[PDB]
């Protein structure tokens, strides 16, 4: 019937707007604490690397 | 931390090579010293027996 078909439009006007978040935060944390822990690990290898040669290593 | 255990290897490695010194002759010079005192003191112990006896004692 013409109201059942007014109402199906009614329902997916609502369910097409369920006020979708912005994912752009929660994935830069991701990419901060994954850029952190790898320099706290690079500061490991080159504090090791000193305590072989007593020099760190040169660059490039 | 992996760090410590890091440096505590590379102090480990440092004590345990300190130039060790090698022992021989400070103690030959103690051996050579006590038998040259031996001889020195066998020496009054012979001419004493000279003058007893106006002999040197017979061997063995």
């Amino acid at each position: 019937t013409l109201i059942e078909l007014l109402i199906v439009v009614a329902i997916i006007g609502i369910l097409a707007a369920i006020a979708i978040p912005q994912f752009s935060a929660y994935r830069v944390k991701a990419y901060n604490s994954a850029a952190s822990s790898d320099l706290r690990n690079l500061k490991t290898a080159l504090e090791s690397a000193f305590a072989d040669d007593q020099t760190y290593p040169p660059e490039s």
